[PDB]
């Protein structure tokens, strides 16, 4: 099924934010048997392999932006990767890496499929543009470099001279948001962008942050489905190993919900797993506690399912 | 008072399963001070004490099933038990020991009410016939036995011949699941049978299950309750010391709401708490968090409500 | 604003319950830099200082009420500076010690705003009359000197004459309860209390708890709102260096969804922050994560949001 056919993409990528070991996720996550697990859940899944990020040498800053041709290369590469296993009819699966390569992820999907909607799984909004950054780390920066409503707004930043805003501020739903700027949030809210901060979740429960998250992207028509996963949306106690934590964050079961009701629509498209750090977890548990937690939201996105799964077969025979 | 009285069973069996020390659940759930507790909280309780299961040497492989008559001969002695206590006008409680014993415990308790409807706490559905399991394992095969709709499928077993199916698909309501094998999910799903993975507890809340479940069971007539509690239904934070643990499950609140609800019916008739291995500890505080956890969902089956008890006396004077 | 303008009251008090370490509670709460975190959210602070509290000496007990005369006193001192406070237009916000102290706090409030509503967060009732309890301990009989109805159920205790009964038992609501004791039950039952215990937050969920509580307090017309919130209210996993923890609490998300629906009003005009027992802890960090909650709880009281907050500027500009 289409719905079951992936393409795996490596994006062994960590200039985006300070802190390092984000790059080796994709290794991490591969060392836990994820092609293997998909394809014993009735998953055709296709390796495109892990890019090659070029050390790029006297990368200075662009005012407070640090490792902006770095940053820019990273996404640029991974766009025409995304966009080569979209034209060969296979969702597109990037394991990350740091959030900005998000640009490249969501820009890529819409050369392919630019009526695509996105749902971003985060504690954070990411809509920092270059000017209301205070960190100047790109991870929290790449929704302000994807909104149509933001150009203008987003100077000629070196490396991002390719990026062509491919999203409207209504193809874009907000999950498990608690970390939010102030600069963030007056964009957040005057651009009118619908978001289910943990006060929602906390409100509704999941299951009508689902159910309005569904009708209000996919109501019209049917369309294609970008979920960027930052893995820092759940608890700390689910995934501690990485770079920005935030306590009372979304749980196991919430997640795995999240990722449960997008398969049952058959209309992802897209697929990033971010943010996962092995050098930052206290304990070699954490680090293995955060693994299993991605690995576990990324099969319930291709069909794996609490209340069990079989083969079209009978089984009493 | 019905609701509050009680005949304990011990049911100290580990050959439905592959690990040692579940037959010491009696034991550790006494020492708790269960018994004293009850009393404490209004209830007229009777010991039956420990049910002796005398040594089956000679208990070969029937296919890959282990134990095939130790299972067998331990569950019609527990058959004869809860019956005998059914006549003396009392709610059976059965502390295990695996949950292979539920065989003999449905059938005695149906034995003396047949109209019984059954609600299952647990994480599996333990509903694989001894030809659909991979394991041979009987702890994962005791709602096979019990189905009516199953007569056909279920083959001659040694040890078995006593049994005849009590229970219709539609006289059982499962609640908990989220590891559940192939077969067993084409069982569930062919046969109809009522059930509220972690997929639906997460869509609804424990609220709207509860209401479902005791409207769903109770709704047509009024029949005694088998409640059927597996330690491992609820998650493991919670009841560490089990022998087949699965993360994201039920929580302590939760599994107090199952509990307090059933009692408020009044129409409680047979309890089972299953599954607590007091040997699978990583740490011994893992250990009596665990028997507490049990304890307390036990309490709350026979009357401790959250809010608060209190006699029909005038406090103020 | 209005409910962003606050007088902070310091109670190092510990006398209404027998555990050393509650008197702390301003210290810790100070040190964690509550003042400089409220006047980075817009808040206009004026601190009021800890209040001196003159150790009694003969403090005999009142039959099992232990230092009636200390407990008397500190309400005593504290009803005089929460009415001070009130009458220059600010938001008292009292940090404890032990809960007898909202004897005070409350009856402090109602001099200047007699038609306050109150909303209880708690695991305990602490509606224990100097009679119906076997502690003695008068953290846990607040309530029962503040309400009309027990007026003439409360003899003569020494240090409590100049208190006058000054909330109906109608304009209280409980959230949060899971360990009443029988009496307190009782009075909870015969007086018609309205309360959302565990057992009502998981039927409910937090959302409805909300809208249900200021719908019952507010109904008619806007009437200022009184928050009483003792750290316990919370489950020990956010919360563990408090006094008398019970397993099965609030969350720290509803904990923060309680607090910001509550600011969302914009007549919340009395705060207690108390129970916190820096001792208490088994390590640093469980003293830190109380502290920490303790501290994000009264944020969201004065406007702290998950979903975020900004400056009423432009910062696209
Ligand atoms: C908790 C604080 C200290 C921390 N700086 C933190 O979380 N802050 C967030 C919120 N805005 C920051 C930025 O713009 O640099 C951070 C972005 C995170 C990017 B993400 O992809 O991981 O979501
Ligand atoms: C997760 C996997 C590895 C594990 N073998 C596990 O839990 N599997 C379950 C599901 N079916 C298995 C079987 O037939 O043996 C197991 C039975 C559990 C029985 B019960 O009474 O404890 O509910
Ligand atoms: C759990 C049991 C053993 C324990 N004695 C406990 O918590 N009990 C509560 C309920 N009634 C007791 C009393 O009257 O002394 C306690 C009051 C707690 C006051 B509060 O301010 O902290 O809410
Ligand atoms: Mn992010
Ligand atoms: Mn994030
Ligand atoms: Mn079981
Ligand atoms: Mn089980
Ligand atoms: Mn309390
Ligand atoms: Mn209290």
């Amino acid at each position: 099924a289409k719905s079951r056919t992936i393409g795996i993409i490596g994006a062994p990528f960590s200039k985006g934010q300070p802190r390092g070991g984000v790059e080796e996720g994709p290794t991490v996550l591969r060392k836990a048997g994820l092609l293997e697990k998909l394809k014993e859940q009735e998953c055709d899944v296709k390796d495109y392999g892990d890019l090659p990020f070029a050390d790029i040498p006297n990368d200075s800053p662009f005012q407070i932006v640090k490792n902006p041709r770095s940053v820019g290369k990273a996404s640029e590469q991974l766009a025409g990767k995304v966009a080569e296993v979209k034209k060969n009819g296979r969702i597109s699966l990037v394991l990350g890496g740091d959030h900005s390569l998000a640009i490249g992820s969501i820009s890529g999907h819409a050369r392919v499929h630019p009526d695509l909607g996105v749902i971003w799984v985060d504690a954070h909004t990411d809509i920092n543009t270059p000017l209301t950054t205070t960190s100047g780390n790109l991870h929290g920066q790449p929704v302000s470099f994807l909104l149509k409503e933001l150009k203008g707004k987003i100077p000629d930043v070196p490396g991002f001279s390719w990026v062509t805003p491919c999203i409207s501020a209504k193809d874009i739903v907000y999950i498990g948001l608690r970390d939010v700027d102030p600069g963030e949030h007056y964009i957040l809210k005057t651009l009118g962008i619908k978001y289910f901060s943990m006060t929602e979740v906390d409100r509704l429960g999941i299951g009508k942050v689902m159910e309005e998250t569904l009708s209000y992207l996919l109501g019209r028509k049917k369309r294609p489905i970008h979920l960027s996963f930052d893995v820092d949306g759940l608890d700390p106690s689910f995934t501690p190993a990485t770079g920005t934590p935030v306590v009372g964050g979304l749980t196991y079961r919430e997640g795995l919900y999240i990722t449960e009701e997008i398969y049952k629509t058959g209309l992802l498209s897209g697929l990033d797993i971010m943010e996962v750090n092995p050098s930052l977890g206290k304990t070699p548990e954490e680090v293995t506690r955060t693994v299993n937690t991605a690995v576990a939201i990324t099969l319930a996105c291709f069909g794996l399912a609490r209340e069990g799964n079989h083969k079209p077969i009978d089984y009493l025979n």
